[PDB]
């Protein structure tokens, strides 16, 4: 019912994003220390999905457009544990740059992180405009990791995303970790990857997979290579639908790539109306095609 509409940041054009995108890519490739040689790439992934990810498709609540993370009651979200690692990253870049709005610097952060981690081109459009602290989303909208098939396919009804929309996205979880204090799951420790690849799926297919205790008490599956899957994760391959799908990107990097730069611009922008002459989404060249 609420609509929101893209204004584009007074003035600006392709070449002023690419330059956040450029200063975001750089801080990456800066801070290479966090989280045990990690970097920071996978963290501003999971930003960009969590303050997308609150949107109702019912009444056009929550979603990127605020940038209503910015706020304690969803920076505090229990589900966004640990998030404030990938704020805090782009603080200076947001003082750097204080015309872009929290949703646009949010949103380009994730897609800085996946296209400098060798993942697709992800086409991203400007415009999202900050709103005020009342239209900040309750928490409990990010979905749970102890459920099953039908709980994750439901769930993403919600997120008016279907069952390829769906497993394309879930291959988000090759990248970084799990870590006990944020979210009660713990790994991958050295097996962790920084690198955007259809890895997900390959060890979805081929681990030998054990349902384990960790030291939160929460069950997960591990396998002797050191990989973890949420049984969330492991619902992928449980259920008949999704398992085809899986099956296809673990066989297929390239339709894994667009499907999944498809289903992430999509949920970057769930609950944003683009005037019809609003600018053609953008895409960014990566350091290295610049070479820089
Ligand atoms: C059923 C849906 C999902 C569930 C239950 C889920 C749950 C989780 C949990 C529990 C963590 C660990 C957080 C921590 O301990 O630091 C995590 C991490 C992560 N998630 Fe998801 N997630 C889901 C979907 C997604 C989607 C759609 C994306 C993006 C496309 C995504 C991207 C990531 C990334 C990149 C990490 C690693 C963060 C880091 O290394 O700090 N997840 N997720
Ligand atoms: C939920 C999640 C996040 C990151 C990785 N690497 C694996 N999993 C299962």
């Amino acid at each position: 019912t609420l609509v929101h509409v893209a204004s584009v940041e007074k003035g600006r054009s392709y070449e002023d994003f690419q330059k956040v995108y450029n200063a975001i890519a750089l801080k990456l490739r800066e801070d290479d220390e966090y989280d045990n040689y990690i970097g920071y790439g996978p963290v501003l992934v999971r930003l960009a999905w969590h303050i997308s990810g609150t949107w109702d498709k019912h009444d056009n609540t929550g979603g990127s457009y605020g940038g209503t993370y910015r706020f304690k009651k969803e920076f505090n979200d229990p589900s966004n544990a640990g998030l404030q690692n990938g704020f805090k990253f782009l603080e200076p870049i947001h003082k750097e740059f204080p015309w872009i709005s929290s949703g646009d610097l949010f949103s380009l952060g994730g897609v800085t992180a996946v296209q400098e981690m060798q993942g697709p081109k992800i086409p991203w459009r400007c415009g999202r405009v900050d709103t005020p602290e009342d239209t900040t989303p309750d928490n409990g909208r990010l979905p749970d990791a102890d459920k099953d098939a039908g709980y994750v396919r439901t769930f993403f009804q919600r997120l008016n995303m279907n069952d390829r929309e769906v497993v394309a996205l879930m291959g988000a979880h090759a990248l970084g970790k799990t870590h006990l204090k944020n979210s009660g799951y713990e790994g991958p420790g050295g097996a962790a990857n920084n690198v955007f690849t259809n890895e997900f799926y390959l060890n979805l297919l081929n681990e030998d997979w054990k349902l384990e205790k960790n030291d939160a008490n929460n069950e997960q599956w591990d396998s002797k290579s050191g990989y973890m899957m949420l049984p969330t994760d492991y619902s992928l391959i449980q259920d008949p639908k999704y398992l085809s799908i899986v099956k296809e990107y673990a066989n297929d990097q390239d339709k894994f790539f667009k499907d999944f730069s498809k289903a992430f611009e999509k949920l970057l922008e769930d609950g944003i109306t683009f005037p019809k002459d609003a600018p053609s989404p953008f895409i960014f060249k990566t350091l290295e095609e610049q070479g820089l």
